[PDB]
């Protein structure tokens, strides 16, 4: 429970099990020994700079989703939410809904947006041992760079 101060490279990554949009239960220590874990966190389904962000990990999905790698992305909407805007979009990664309590998982990893009540645009990548492995944030602004996770995935073995 960290607000917006982010964790930093080398921290364990907080642990979660989270409903997708169509009601499974997610858990991230599920990939623990078996894949590298990108998180993906947006603000709100439907609007803003995610949902050209969302647009590019669609446009290269496979190399994201394989045998080495998944990929998560995490907001604070519920799951119809998520189906709706997933189905339209052509998002067949899981969309994972921080929903009840609300953005408990973005405020344990210092991406919540406290005055806003919505996850900043933060990424991270976990390895097979559950440690952060690459770390940021985007501010106001500026979209993250799709090729920058490929290349922090592709050093991870």
């Amino acid at each position: 429970p960290r607000g917006s101060h982010m964790l930093n490279v080398g921290a364990t990554a907080p642990d979660f099990t989270l409903r997708d949009q169509n009601q499974q239960l997610v858990t991230l220590r599920g990939y623990r020994g078996a894949k590298n874990v990108l998180l993906v966190f947006f603000p709100l389904a439907f609007t803003g700079i995610c949902q050209g962000e969302l647009d590019q990990l669609r446009d290269h999905l496979p190399e994201f989703e394989n045998d080495d790698s998944a990929a998560l992305a995490i907001s604070v909407g519920p799951p119809p939410t998520h189906k709706i805007w997933a189905t339209q979009s052509g998002f067949t990664f899981p969309l994972l809904s921080d929903f009840w309590p609300h953005g408990a998982v973005s405020q344990a990893y210092g991406v919540f947006n406290e005055q806003a009540g919505i996850a900043n645009r933060g990424t991270f990548v976990v390895d097979r041992s559950g440690i952060i492995r690459f770390a940021e944030m985007k501010q106001p602004g500026e979209v993250r760079d799709q090729r920058l996770w490929t290349d922090a995935l592709a050093a991870l073995t």
